[PDB]
């Protein structure tokens, strides 16, 4: 047999519409299209039949659906969205049949993601309602947000040491970096009695989960980009250019519906001969460029 | 003790925005505040605390609901918009603490309606949750919808009759009445060979509620307006002038959401001498006027 129906959504901008690629887990790349807050979402859903029979039905609906999926558990998901539009009445299907919809000047808040512990994902979902078992079908929506260059964006700048051992000034451009943005900075030795074999700097990526002390912390180091080889001494300035174009990175997101933060550290790292390791961290705020 | 804490919700433009009746089960009228499609719902969520004591929570949200509710029965309810913002992660609160909300342009697809076997309402929740049972705060809204004058309305004009008994032409001037407009028609009478009493003009309601072979029909007679007195003979011309004012109707609501229909009849009755009754049921569209 199969299935007695199959259900397909297709949009009214679908071949002009722009889409985007999400990594998801084990190097997957998927690819649906893209949406932005107060944007509309119509088009038509389409009902094909695959046996000569009848299906009986109590309603026929379309639900765009925005929520938050919190590890890997159906009974943690909120729904920070959602909207219904009724397509049909109690009946029957004999024969293939569309319906129109459209969701008017459609809020959609938050950025999707797809990180260790959370989920946020956006979708259309069309259900047919039956006696026993319903007929579903999900279709998934990237959504991005966008931001323009910040009003306040200083130079993080610093002094940092190991007392007696080791003092240096670091310089960062900027706090505010876009996605295809680049560090420029500098490293500046006053004090050095130490054998540094290297220098490095690190972005590393926090995902940031639960309410209160049901925190939990996912972090992972997405580039390590050698600064230094060789031990300087004092008044030399060592300049760092990184390229963020290279690693792509999520935006940060901070305290998302009151369930999630993903955010951004610079940390440079120093090692000695003997292998002992000196740091410091910095929060960078990764925002997504509006194109003009 | 009491409650820990109460909730209140206050909109934006609480002092500015037009207010709004809704006539209920045993002739109750509530009034609330009074919106249309499109429009953004704002304001805050105001906590009062009652007890100096501490409310251990696990998240704080305001959600606006437009739900259809069938047959007094919850597991019935059909949410056809839904939208969530989460107003704060899991904590504690120790004193009294406000938070802003906004839906942005909120799609508010049907007119508010309580009715017989339905209800139709718009409102705003907010949730504190618990370990074990949420603070649920519901904050009721009327929404209208509107409608400019019809590019067709043509007037409603038949013969009918009673063979060799009654022969009639009535007319009514329009299909489609706002709600504060006038019925002005006339019936001519072309064969009597009967004894009237007097003739009537009934505007009835009908709710129709349920899907298919599953429907539920209550109807209701609003007016009874008598527009002859005594036994008319051929060529006789009885005008009609009945104004809608006087008897405050709900607009015509045709499927709305494929669950319910509210519909409108002027039903004309003659009455013999006998006590015999002769009747012709016409269909009318009531919609509601934007005013300019």
């Amino acid at each position: 047999f199969s299935t007695p129906v199959d259900i397909d959504i297709v949009l009214a901008d679908a071949d002009k519409r722009a889409m985007v690629d999400v990594k998801l887990d084990k190097n997957r790349r998927e690819k649906v299209p893209l949406y932005m807050d107060g944007e509309s979402v119509k088009g038509c859903v389409t009902v094909r039949p695959k046996d000569g029979k009848r299906l009986e039905h109590t309603g026929i609906k379309v639900q765009f659906i925005g929520t938050i999926e919190m590890f890997f558990d159906r009974g943690n998901h909120y729904e920070f969205l959602s909207l219904v539009q009724e397509l049909a009445a109690p009946g029957e299907l004999q024969h293939p049949q569309t319906f129109d919809f459209n969701f008017k000047n459609v809020e959609k808040q938050y950025e999707s993601y797809n990180g260790i512990n959370v989920k946020l994902r956006y979708f259309v979902r069309v259900t047919v309602s039956r006696r026993m078992a319903d007929v579903i079908r999900e279709k998934d929506i990237w959504v991005y947000s966008y931001r323009i260059p910040p009003e306040l964006n200083s130079s993080i700048k610093m002094d940092v040491g190991i007392e007696d051992c080791l003092h240096i000034e670091f310089e960062y451009s900027k706090s505010k970096y876009h996605l295809k943005d680049v560090i420029v900075g500098r490293i500046y030795f006053l004090l050095v009695r130490l054998k540094i074999k290297h220098m490095e700097l690190s972005i590393i990526r926090r995902e940031t989960t639960g309410v209160a002390p049901n925190q939990y912390n996912e972090s992972e180091t997405l580039v390590r980009f050698e600064i230094m080889d060789g031990s300087p001494s004092r008044g030399e300035t060592i300049p760092i250019r990184l390229f963020l174009g290279g690693f792509d990175l999520t935006p940060t997101f901070r305290d998302v519906n009151k369930k999630f933060s993903t955010r951004y550290y610079l940390s440079l790292v120093l090692i000695d001969e003997d292998a002992r390791r000196y740091f410091k961290q910095s929060e960078i705020i990764l925002y997504r460029q509006p194109p003009e």
